[PDB]
């Protein structure tokens, strides 16, 4: 099942080796923080892809244990919303890590959009912070000032392009159906 | 059962390969935001079909853990409604992903219709966001801005017209019944 | 038993093929919206029959996990009622889908009738929406605009007349009884 | 045991055949709805008898998961009561269907009689609507407008007179007790 | 035990035959309803005896899931009481049926006696309406208008005079005691 | 254990025969109801003795699932108390019957004595009414008007005398002690 | 364990015989009730001893399910306390009986002493009344008027003098210790 | 373990014999009750010692299921406190007895000391009353007025002086340690 | 594990002998009561050591089932705090004893220190009183007035000095780690 | 799986040796406390890496059992927020340690940011303090004054620069996918 | 697992011997209490190290059952905080001990820092007090006044200087990794 599989020696060794490696400059992006300066981070979908290639689509899971709206205030016609989220990630052997993430909206004149942005940022930040605990290869390096300083002294390479000639254009997946029919 | 089946090697390999692929332009649609620019997304029925072809009609499940109506306000005769939803998707081995979706209604003059639109859009958004977590093939690519600007530089293809000559026209399904009678 | 049977290869393959098919013009009905235009839908009993021929009378189940009366307002002597329902459909292997439905009553002058219409429409809409998630053959086509356009380009066929020469006219069922006596 | 028995092939085939048939004009009855025209339905005991012949006295069960009184109002000395009921039906393999029923009382000058009528009608309506979902043989025909039209073009047969010459006239059931004593 | 004993073929056949039969005129009694005309019914103890002889003293059981005092009102010095009861009957294989009964008290000048009558009549009505669902032989026939009309078309027999020449006159029961001693 | 012994054929047959027997005039006693006339009943300890001799001291059990004090009123210096109880009787195979009893106290001038009488009479009435459901031999006869009218047609026999020459005079009991010692 | 040992034939026969025996005049006492006359009863310790000799020190248990203080009132400087109790007795095969006892104090000028007397008398009365249900030998005789009037027709015997020449004088028990050492 | 060890024949016989014996004058002490006369009782530690020598140090347990502070009131500067306690004793086979004790403090000008006295005396009284129900050898004699009269007519013996020559003077226990080491 | 290890004969005999012994003068200490005289007691760490060497470090356990702060009052600038605790001790075979402890503070001008002293003293007193019930060797002697009299008539020994030349001076415990490594 | 493995002798010995080692100056950082002096600590990602390399990515888990916002105050236009967190770490054999952490914000003029900082710092501090309890190698040495004084008398080495020539630059990881495919 | 691993004989003997040893002066530390004198204690990390080396890093666990903020008062611009904690320690065979600890803060002008100090000190005090109960080697001797007097009669040795030439200076642990790879 899930939560009852135990990693083989080979898979455990491979994952433990892979999780020590640091993220290249391809995975890091920057933001200009309000009142602060350049803050580096890893986008959410990139962390999801890293988790999917590390553990497999069936090797990790995550849930929201609780999400609480901290405050919704109205000042000078603008909405200030702050929302909290607790996200828990589990592996296929039963290993788990749970963390908190926070979502903020300080702008918009519409309450619904503010709450939406806050809640979604909350769950995403919680997922990322909870995945950090498994190792460097999942975002535990963006907190190290050494790796951060060594990134900035590296050439600012252009963002890569995506090729769209072998993309998925039909719903049917012959190999998947053949395997599934043979698995029954 | 469900939740205690385990993927064989062939099926796991197949699904892992198939989930890395990116969606073609057939699946992407666009909107004009409320004060923003072109926002790209995937329709809900499209991601439901993609899930049914990836994991099978018996391979995945999803539930609404919680749904809270954040607010229903009345301003200048018009209703503003914001509703939250937590959706959890599960696979047949026990893997799961839970995310949050938000439904908003802005202009309508009827409280019932606004609440309806909110409650429904909430669950749809939650399902889509929870299915994103399995890989690009289920909507994790629509967030990659590189992928997006790679799509926008392709021609705007025509709307496809679907064949309705072999559509289902009777309730009875001889193959399904003949197969079921032999399972008892 | 239920929840712990697993589909054989033949039945799984048959159902997966049967669910991809689209519905013909016979299953679609139309409404004139309150300010909008032609909205296409599938009547509830039709979806129940489709589910009964897809999975069998014993292959699927459904429950109302929650039903909440959102509002009952009175304006100018007339009642406006809005009710929500959460419906969960489950297959005989443990595969489930849960969705929200909404029932509205706007004009009626009796409160009890309004609540009746609201609650019943809520349960039926929830059932239909939860059945959509199993495939096109259960009502996932009525969201595709391509399918709708291709439907509007077909002739407007006649409503068929049902035959009642072999209808049920006695309570006793000899075959069911002789089969059941041998099951003990 | 109930809930853990599984239908044999013969019994499943027989029941699935017997549930597709439509009800004759015998079972249908009419009402003049408040302000509305002829409404067709099936009396509750008829549906109970049909369920007992289809599945057996031990093949089906039903319970009330919830019953709440929506409102009890007083206007011009007359009472208006609305009651809701959730009824869940189950078979001997685990297959269940749960629906909602509503009872209304807008006449009588006595509160007790009004509440009584409302609650009893609620449970009966819930049972009927839950039994609809198994097939046409249990009342899923009443919604088809084609079947309702085709019924009215049949002759009007006067209700048959039931024979009371072999009715039960003593409590002892010799065959039943002989079988029971042999089953110990 | 109880709830885990499945009927053998002979007992099931016998009970299913015995439950279809209609009650004779010796079981039906009549009241003059308030405003309404003659209302026919079956006394409670008669239904209990019918159930004891259909299924055996150990083949059926019944519980009160909930009893709610709807209202107790005081008008012109007299008490008006209405009470609800939910009664659930279960057989020795797990088959169950749950129904609602209502107790009314209108005229009495003492609150305690009114509440007594209500609470007791509620449970009796619930038990009867629950046992109806097993078949005609337990009171599902008193609702058919055909059977009611055919009853009034029969001669009226004076109540039988019961024989007391072999009534129980000492507590000790030799047969039961010797069987019990041998059962240990 | 209890709730897990199944009656052997001999004991079942014996008890089923014994429960059909009506009670003699020795058991019935009479009261004069307030505002009414002669009401016949069976005293509580007699019903306890009948149950002990039918099923054995280890054959039945009973619990009080609920007891609610309906009201305690003070009028003209006197106390009017009404109390309800729910008693559940269970046999050694798992068969159970649950019923409601009601206790009243109208005249007394001390609150404690009134509540005491109410509670105790409530539990006793509930026990009797729950034991009725097992058959005639446990009090299902006192409701039949035929049996009651037939009882008055019998002579008024003298009150019996109780022999006290073999009464228990010391606590030690050799037979049960030797039997118990041989049981370990 | 306790609660799962089943009586052997010898012990069951012995106990069923021994419980039918009525109590001698040794066990009965007398009180002069306030507002009434001579009431007969059995002291609590006598019933505890009777239970210890009937079933053995390990053959019965009793618990207090609920105890409510019905009222504590103060009138002209004196305290009036009424307290309820629910006591449940259980044998070593799972057979149980539950009863309600009531304690009263209509006297004392101290609240603590009143509450103490009420609570203790409530538990004792509940235990006695719950032990009545096992048979005559445990107090089901004091309710029969025949047995009472047959007792008052007996000579009043002198108070017995207890022998204290072999009373327990040292704590250690050689036989019990030597028995326990051989069990381990 | 504890709660699942059934007594052997020898131990059961021995304990049953030992529990019938009455307690000598060594164990009884007297008090001058407030307003009342001489009241006899057994000190708590003596009852604990008796229970330890009867059932062994590992043969009995006791719990405090509830303890409610009934009242804490202040009059003329002095505190009156009444506290209740529900205590449950259990033997090593599963046999249990639960009773009520009450602690009273009607003197001291300090609230904490009065509450302490009340609570501790309450638990002690509950334990003594619960151990009474096992037999005379544990305090069921102090309620028999015959035994009390027989005690008061014995010579008032002197307080025994305890020998302290073999008292425990070092914590280590050679025999217990050797046995425990050999247990592993 | 714990609570599932029965004592062997040797260990049970050893502990039962050891628990009967009384404590010497080396364990008793004295206090001057608040308005009384010499009160004798045993310090907490002493009973902890006695329990450790009686039952072993892995042979007994204790929990605080409930701690309730009874009162915190401020009078004339000083704090009066009274706190209750319920302590439960359990041996390795499942035997347990639960008692109440009380902590008092009628002094200090600081609220935090008062509550601290109260809570800690409460838990310690509860532990000591709970350990009393296992026998004399754990503090069931400080309640016997005969033993207290016999203590004071024995010479007062001056406090012993503690050898501190083999005290623990490094964390490492070679024998413990050798055994722990061999235990894997 | 997790929570149910047991360390082999070799792994247990290795970890017990590794946990006693003290951390070098590489891991320690310093802060200037408000009004205080230099405080030494270990950053969060460092202790996460230490735990990942001690026990493995699958050998430890941590959860947030509770997080409560102690206070959110607004003084002179600035926000002061204090939040608590309870973090529980668990090893793969079932060993666990739970400890409290606290997050503080005393500055910022934005409420959402202050709550964010408080919550995140709280969870991190709790995780660190819970990991301390496993030994010095996880941050139990930063509390020793001797070790801290020995650190400051050691040369201050320049911050190590991180090399990025072998950093992870692609999502796919051939080794782990091959091992996982062989693990099915 | 953990909680079900019984100690072998050798390890039990070793730990029991080692837990009796009193701690040396190298472990004791001193404070100057407010209003009092020299108080002796053991720093928290010392007790954690002693527990790690007695039982192993996997031999003991601890949890916070409850933490309650007793009071947060503000007097003359300074904060007075008192908090409670219940800490439960458990060994690997199921043996547990639970004790209360208290945290005080009567200084600082900042509420956040006060609550922080209080809560952390409370958890640490609870852990120390709960570990005391296992023996002297974990801080029980710190309460014996004889040992405290004997400490001051011993030369005041200077605190040791810690060696940092074998400190951990890289995260990777070869021995642990080899063992873990061979344990899969």
């Amino acid at each position: 099942c899930f939560g009852q599989c135990q990693y083989t020696a080979e898979e455990y060794q491979a994952i433990q080796k892979a999780l020590r490696q640091r993220l290249g400059p391809e995975y890091i992006s920057s933001r200009m923080a309000g009142g602060g300066q350049k803050v580096c981070y890893i986008e959410g979908h990139r962390v999801i892809n890293l988790a999917n290639e590390m553990f497999g689509y069936n090797g990790w899971a995550h849930s929201i244990t609780q999400q609480n709206v901290d405050f919704v205030d109205l000042n000078n016609g603008k909405f200030y919303v702050g929302v909290c989220a607790f996200v828990r990630v589990q592996l296929k052997d039963g290993s788990y890590h749970e963390d908190v993430g926070y979502g903020v909206s300080e702008g918009l004149k519409s309450k619904a959009l503010s709450l939406e942005k806050a809640r979604k940022e909350a769950v995403t930040d919680g997922l990322k912070r909870a995945l950090r605990s498994f190792g460097n290869a999942l975002g535990n390096c963006i907190l190290d000032k050494d790796y951060l300083r060594s990134l900035n002294k590296l050439p600012r390479q252009l963002p890569l392009e995506v090729d769209l000639t072998k993309a998925k254009r039909q719903d049917l997946e012959p190999s998947v159906e053949e395997a599934r029919y043979n698995s029954c």
